[PDB]
């Protein structure tokens, strides 16, 4: 019996490009090809992987296997050609400035310099400014970016700004200009349209980077008069140090610059994310809310400001955090990973040079390892009877693992829990006066973002009547 | 058999479609230049001629010089106390007279108000110089150069770079313009009492904290006032209740007055700065003139000054084509008959509210020409050596009783923000080629949407310094 036929078929994909958020679109996909297949652009073979099991197997188990970066268009203009750490190929540039940013953490491991004491003076100066705006409605996203800020410069250059310093303003500019231009879906940007159709994607990414690159050398020169080889203290200090005692190919001043550029950018903007993510969650379930405000005033009061000693006490506000980076981690797939040589993820073969993309999306939302995954649920890391932290699955991993795993998860985790406590101890967080709830559904970038929202603020009477 | 349905209510337009003062101005076509509403037992005049605006503001102005009571407004004015929305009587009159009698304080000296606002403006070039090769909303920096010099003015006080006060103010500012009003204060149609709402609820806590952020002022001034040193408004004030009449002097209606000035001054020039700034977006070969204008009379050897305006005739003309085709008040403030009176020898009782129209007078194309298009030439001669001044149908700051008391203000900070931000920055279409929408948002004050600008220094700046 005779029949039409198949039409010749040039290419194709498994679902619409910019139709749904990416990381949930490769999700869906496993419904139908399991936990791991892949995808050719052109030369170029990506790898997806979305169970924890195999998640673990290139992050950790093959971790220098997988410990590549891919090279891409728009993160060689951001990294200054692959320099810093993020965005720089496994290698021994890469190396060795990661190893001496983490070292530099150990500068304010304790003492004067005690990363609490830093955090917490900036977190009293947001404080105090959000205090003017008592009765109001305000967007606090700049008082965040601020504080952050200051407590990234103390580490970098043992330098913060002053109220108003319009070089705040200027960063705020350039890193809003990067971010909009870098990728709009995550890193993972699967058809490169911006090689297709003329655009000035490239051209606009290069003005934003130009201001940093100007701004980060006016500081490195100026500091280059006030080093002391006695006197290291700060993250400056560590690399011009070494830079002095090797190699010095790998601590250019270039490779310096950017490498602080990397810490700062990573410092600021997913901080300030994720408070953002977790106020509207609160706004979104006031339940949680009053539970928080009760557990505050319990064990810490208003006689002293918390501590992070008391995270062995504020266990629900732990446990929002944690569910706040479940729900909406800062990168839900990561920054891809490349195979660095031939090898293999679950007995399937990969190719030196093989981009992998962890889908951590995927982990965090398995029906399997994590009771209705769609709910803001802080109690599901409490156990039943509240009085203890749990780990409820080991399908999460909101800071990555492995040779690539975060370097300041340490200092993120503190700004979160103090942030946090600081704000409910002092003040009450409503739906502004005309009842718009921001939009949990989220704007997939290089850093997973909120759409801007306000909050009433209001100076709480538990803690105005004891003043 | 078939008879026309009783016929309870008619209006001639729909409400909240189009803008109000060009929705009134359609509709002289059909009934002439002065036609009345009555809504409910409140009749409203509307005015859309010259001949008979001047009649209301000028001729009869005293006739004429009331305001209606509206809700909001009692909110926001404490119950009608200050002077744009006080009616006519005693406290509104020597108030402003107090307020004017304050301006010749700044007429020349150490605090002539030329040096008040230069200074204001070096700050704001040095701050917007810092966003060299970026796209930004010049909306505060602008509000806080101006709020400067007003609360100079007021009490001899500037905020410094940071002050959180200076978000607080704008925060209740942008409240209270957002709720005032959805049309021009001409809202036809009662809705606040209608239907349930909370909008007079939203107004009194946005009036609470500037109230309250005033009263702070005022009662620690109360600690440095001196009787041997009259230097800004609030001296003048209280001098007066010194002097005392006194019950016109109230601390309430010292604090509302101030209020007053201190929104009238912020809000409307920063609107006209913006208005300014997105016209020239659209009228690069305006824009370009302007370089010039301004490069060859006045140059990098200084700052421009005040006594350039002998000179910088393309900016003048340019700003007063912005106040003819974008007013902050596009219908003024209602004004309300205070005797049985007449307009163009119609009968108009006592009470009724009286509305000029004035973007009508300044669209009228026996007037104008093209008055629809953006064409700071209309105020030059032929050869562009002397302004002019090309019709009467022209009243941007009102006239009359009721007429502006900041006109020299707001037209030396016009002026002066302009010619330096010319001087020295580079100002053009953001990188995502995004252009201001020039239909604005008709509110209390005739807003345009927000928009960026790429700010770039000169290189004639840079090169000369
Ligand atoms: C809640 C806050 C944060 C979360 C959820 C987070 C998560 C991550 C993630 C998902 C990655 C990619 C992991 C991978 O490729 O396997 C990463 C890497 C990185 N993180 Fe963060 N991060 C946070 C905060 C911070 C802070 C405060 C700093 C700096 C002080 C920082 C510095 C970095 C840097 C420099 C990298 C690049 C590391 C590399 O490629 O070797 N992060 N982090
Ligand atoms: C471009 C800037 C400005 C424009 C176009 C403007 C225009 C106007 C207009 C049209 C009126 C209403 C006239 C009427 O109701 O018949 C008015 C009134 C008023 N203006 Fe302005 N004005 C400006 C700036 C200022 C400034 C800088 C101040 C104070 C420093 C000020 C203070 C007032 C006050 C207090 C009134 C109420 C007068 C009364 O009701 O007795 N205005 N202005
Ligand atoms: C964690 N995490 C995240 C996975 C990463 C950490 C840092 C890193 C980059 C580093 C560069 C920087 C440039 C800044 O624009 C100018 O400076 C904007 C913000 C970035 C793009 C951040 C965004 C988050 C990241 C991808
Ligand atoms: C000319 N003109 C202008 C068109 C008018 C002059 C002043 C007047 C009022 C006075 C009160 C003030 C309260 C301020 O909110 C807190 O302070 C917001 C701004 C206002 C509402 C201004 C708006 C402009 C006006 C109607």
């Amino acid at each position: 019996p005779k029949s039409l036929l198949s039409l010749p078929l040039v290419g194709s994909l498994p679902f619409l490009p910019r139709h749904g958020h990416m990381h949930n679109n490769f999700f869906k996909l496993q419904k139908k090809y399991g936990p791991i297949y892949s995808v050719r652009m052109g030369t170029k073979t990506t790898v997806i992987v979305g169970h924890h099991q195999l998640a673990k197997e290139v992050l950790i188990k093959k971790g220098k296997d997988f410990s590549g970066r891919p090279q891409m268009a728009t993160l060689d203009i951001a990294s200054n050609n692959r320099k810093g750490i993020a965005f720089a190929d496994s290698g021994a540039h890469w190396q060795l400035h990661r190893r001496l940013a983490m070292a530099t953490f150990a500068l304010f491991k304790d003492g004067d310099q005690k990363l609490e004491k830093i955090i917490c003076q900036e977190i009293s100066t947001l404080c105090d400014m959000l205090a003017t705006h008592n009765g109001q409605s305000i967007d606090i996203s700049f008082p965040v970016f601020v504080a952050v800020t200051n407590v990234i410069s103390l580490i970098c250059f043992n330098t913060s700004y002053k109220n108003g310093d319009p070089e705040l303003n200027v960063i705020q500019n350039y890193n809003e200009g990067i971010i909009d231009n870098l990728s709009k879906d995550s890193l993972v940007d699967l058809v490169p349209w911006l090689k297709i159709f003329p655009n000035k994607t490239l051209e606009k990414l290069k003005s934003h980077v130009k201001i940093r690159n100007d701004l980060l050398n006016k500081i490195l020169e100026n500091y280059k008069e006030k080093f002391r080889s006695d006197s290291i203290t700060n993250m400056l200090d560590t690399l011009m140090q070494a830079k002095m005692n090797s190699d010095s190919e790998l601590l250019s001043d270039n490779h310096i610059l950017t490498t602080i550029g990397d810490i700062f950018g990573a410092g600021v903007e997913t901080t300030t994310s994720v408070v953002k993510w977790t106020l509207a969650f609160l706004l979104h379930n006031p339940q949680v809310k009053k539970k928080l405000y009760e557990e505050i005033d319990q064990n810490v009061g208003f006689s002293r400001t918390p501590t992070i000693s008391d995270r062995n006490r504020l266990l629900l506000l732990e446990a929002t955090i944690r569910e706040v980076l479940r729900l909406r981690p800062v990168a839900p797939m990561l920054i891809p990973h490349k195979a660095n040589v031939d090898s293999s993820i679950g007995e399937f073969a990969v190719d030196k040079g093989t981009e992998v993309i962890i889908n951590l999306w995927a982990l965090h939302h398995n029906e399997k390892e994590w009771h209705q995954p769609d709910q803001f649920m802080p109690e599901r890391f409490l156990n039943p009877a509240g009085t203890q932290l749990i780990s409820p699955s080991v399908s999460y991993l909101p800071f990555g693992a492995g040779p690539r795993s975060c370097i300041g998860e340490i200092l993120a985790r503190q700004e979160l829990f103090l942030i946090m406590a600081w704000l409910l101890q002092r003040f009450d967080l409503e739906v502004p006066d005309d009842g718009q709830l921001p939009s949990l559904e989220g704007i997939p970038k290089v850093v997973f973002l909120i759409d801007s929202f306000k909050v009433k603020i209001k100076v709480r009477q538990a803690w105005r009547e004891a003043q």
